């Protein structure tokens, strides 16, 4: 059974733990964050404005945490190499501080006894990025000790882009993602009452996760005042004509097939809040989609930027473990 | 000087009046709304959560209103044919109830003495739509007594699409407009905390205002919880190659020339709120635009869905009067 | 098991139904609402922007609904006397349209075969009000067939006031309740952008539920843009001096005793969202309470204005049934 | 004409500059912020999500700014002791970084050539606090070089409390101020989605600004998701009986005479947004006030926590200058 260590007890780190506590194939054994006291960590785990109260009990034991009775070690080393991951028994480390997004820095965890490291964000260098259901099987334990689970936006676009490209072929595509606040001068403006244009490298990252799409996609983001749940607006030109119904069918096939639990779909009159807590990486909104003609369409896909991503990072760890440490 | 009568004292109707009070070439002489008491009309004109306090003085005079010293006649006739527009000295009627959107219904104002009617929305029938700066000069006074000022979304897309189509040619385009709340099962969901997919006929409406674009554009909308100001996200393929810089220069030219006051532009890192009160119909956001290549681009254009549209209606009323009643 | 009939399938009626589905001592057998098709009712029950997806299954069956394998009859009669409550086997009717708040109108449900009626709001007439945990045992089945569950605000203030008045005696009190949007010219102003002063008859209602406090309290409300969960701010002069600690202990005793499931308490650094879904009628916030001295204090108590109230109405229905229908 | 220097170009600092630019009795000469380039400063000054575009022109001239044809030296020292105020000619400094709130830290601005310093926040040490219209004349230029302009909340409560105490006498009072987001573990929770209990020392601070009220007032705050404008809810016991109408008259008298421009009043059905941009320190809402009896009342007063406070700081600067530098 895989054991996890979390560095950076932020939104992501906290959600990863919550996702583990609900699973029987992965256990969180230790957490590290030099900027959080044990009591504060407990408080932050027990209450959340988006995901509700923690499903279980959280208490402080000495210097550590006792979650649902299980003990979770709590460290505060500003240097990855000094985090007793090994003594803690943590085999895989979830690097979610957003400060060690390079093999160089992230690999320091191995010096702490860790066998593998997953950066919860795209890397600054060439660390391989993996998107569950899209290219995770390309991972080779005998070649990589530090990998990346890309970003929340990339995890929404990649699976949809892959299904579409595989079936009809994407000649070119432009994406706009409408981001909730949990998903540059503009960025500093009041988030509560503004629609804010922003940058996202998701479209390009998809080009890396899916080589065939390199140079064929690019996009931007638009931040809106909602707390959680985002949407991908992908308008692309198809190499082979196709209707929304056929696109819908191809997505349904993948969703019920090779991408079970990763790609989802709906034909209901849903809105943002209906996906809070949804574990899917990408949910196709059939009725929201529109097409000018059989080769120029606009696809809409939902994603709980927090839940989907966090659960994918856990799926990735579990998968890594399954490949042998 | 042109005189105006307003039917329906809602958000648009009130803003049209506030726009007129600023101008010396048109005056509001009568308002008709069978569902609002004058005291309440006074209240709604004096205070606004988006546009601030009314600039001036508003007082009830008997059953009428006294605005900045001028007597504005108030009526409550449910039948447009029975509104005394003629006796009141109102030449042009701003039909903004949203209930009389066909030539048959709107023309009833003419029986009340009005000489011309402008529907503050797209027609359900074939009433001609005019967009200032785009096709308003096609208006023929000897042929139409009832016209339409289209919609806020069309007034944003039309001028931008015209420019792009005139200089580079639009092969095909797909639009997404992020709508503020002042701009169906989904529509009824909580607006305050949801991103809500929605429909708009603006892309097709542009296909009539600009016949050349007929069949080459389509789109949808996405509603978010901001009080005012929306954005048009146009992704299109050009017939001739063009860089963002050249597209910017084209808009800049039109903006400083044939579309002054209508098409605008910026290269600053603006956000939603920066356009509150802006009178332009469409503002190109240079830095927000992105290009995949020289023939496939995504253009971003802001518009205060309330202020721009309301000022265009006044401009159209003034233009109508200049052509002879 | 008592059976419930629901008139008016709005926010309250829907949550009352979702609460019943969580219990075995009460069953919903029918719903009446002339302004909703069966399809729409299903959608509204399945999806919700505050309480999440319906915990279970919902399908349309002919003209009725099948909820978790159970048949719930659907009617659309505008006259309460025309609703076949009796024929549907519904014993108690939850009157939640907000339009039949008098015995005269509410009793019309009895003509349909219903035995008891509970108005989900304070009555416009002398219909008796009952607050679970405060005065519900005063209910006399031989004297009333129509009763009221008061209001969400009253259900939060009554239990707290009773405890304080009994233990220390309330000399006089002034209340301010901060209302979420689910809880007059100002009332019609932009909700998600304003702090809006408003009215509430809670204080006076409490003087009727607890006679001894009649004329000793009065309050007002302040509406804010949060979706759900409200707060009661009670500032009062006590007959007998007391510290916040003593007041807390007092509330604690009641909460663990005679007011179990009704009065709650906490000493954690909670915020609004931590109470979404909480079923208590009132939750004392120890750390938010402050005192100028031992006989002049300000008490802060939370309440999910939707969940607490709806569950109290179900509790009252169960109770009423236990007393002889 | 006094000269002002601004340290910390945040919301307050900027609004303080915008206020100075509208007056002829004071001139902004320099700005310092170790975290902003001159370009970023110009941007933050020209655009604002709450107060609209800058009223005038903003241009970067070398390393400095040219605001409305006037030169404004720009610095970026992280230490007050190293800011060259003298050179620029800055006589009085507006210390608005929120970090140097002690005489020890704040007095360093003098080393730079600055004669007087006004902290835009309640001090941590014994630096004197002044509220224009209440106790600013107590200022002694021969004994203070570093003073405080109190807080936004204190500037709302003090004037009201002074009027009420002078006329009827306040025996005891408890305050709750509903704070907009621009006005502890809870503090860190998502602001745009929660009602958050908070602390404020405003009530106790009033006891120092008005010694007679020492020990007679205390209060708390409740933060809500509105962009700007807050409210003071003062529940107090009076020494002499008084009706809401009489209290209103006393406020009116103070407002039209001795406290003009500071204390204001209204009897309209106002809401939050109606006060955006209001320069008053406190606005009595007549129709929102309520009373249990002639000696126990709840007073409601509004305040633009940004505009009022900022203009008061500028008033205080001009006043400090009149007293001889």
């Amino acid at each position: 059974t895989a054991t996890l260590g979390i560095n950076g007890f932020g939104r992501i780190g906290r959600l990863v733990l919550r996702a583990c506590m609900e699973r029987n194939d992965i256990t969180v054994v230790a957490i590290n964050d030099p900027f959080m006291d044990v009591e504060y960590m407990a408080y932050l785990l027990k209450y959340d404005s988006v995901h509700g109260n923690f499903n279980g009990t959280v208490e402080v034991s000495g210097k550590d945490l006792c979650i649902n009775g299980k003990v979770v070690k709590v460290f505060q080393a500003k240097d990855p190499a000094e985090i007793p991951w090994g003594a803690s028994g943590a085999q895989i480390v979830c690097e979610s501080t957003g400060v060690f997004t390079t093999e160089e820095k992230a690999s320091l965890h191995l010096k702490g006894g860790a066998k593998k490291v997953i950066i919860s964000a795209p890397p600054k260098d060439n660390v391989p990025m993996y998107v569950m259901g899209v290219n995770n099987t390309e991972y080779d334990p005998s070649k990589f000790n530090v990998i990346s689970n890309a970003s929340c936006t990339t995890n929404c676009l990649a699976p949809l882009a892959k299904i579409i490209n595989d079936k009809f072929g994407i000649v070119e595509g432009l994406m706009t993602t409408v981001h909730s606040l949990t998903a540059d001068w503009r960025a500093g403006r009041c988030a509560g009452n503004n629609i804010i244009p922003a940058s996202t490298g998701a479209a390009k990252a998809v080009g890396k996760v899916i080589p065939a799409l390199n140079g064929k996609l690019t996009g931007m983001a638009i931040r809106v005042p909602t707390p959680d749940v985002s949407v991908v607006d992908l308008t692309c030109k198809l190499a082979k004509p196709a209707s929304i119904e056929e696109i819908y069918q191809a997505v349904k096939e993948a969703s019920n097939g090779p991408m079970k639990g990763i790609m989802g779909y709906t034909s209901d009159d849903v809105v943002s809040t209906d996906f809070i807590g949804c574990k899917y990486s990408s949910i196709f909104d059939k009725n929201a989609c529109i097409a000018l003609n059989d080769s120029f369409v606009k696809l809409i896909s939902w994603y709980d930027n927090e839940s989907g991503y966090s659960n994918r990072l856990v799926d990735l760890a579990v998968y890594v473990a399954s490949r042998g440490l």
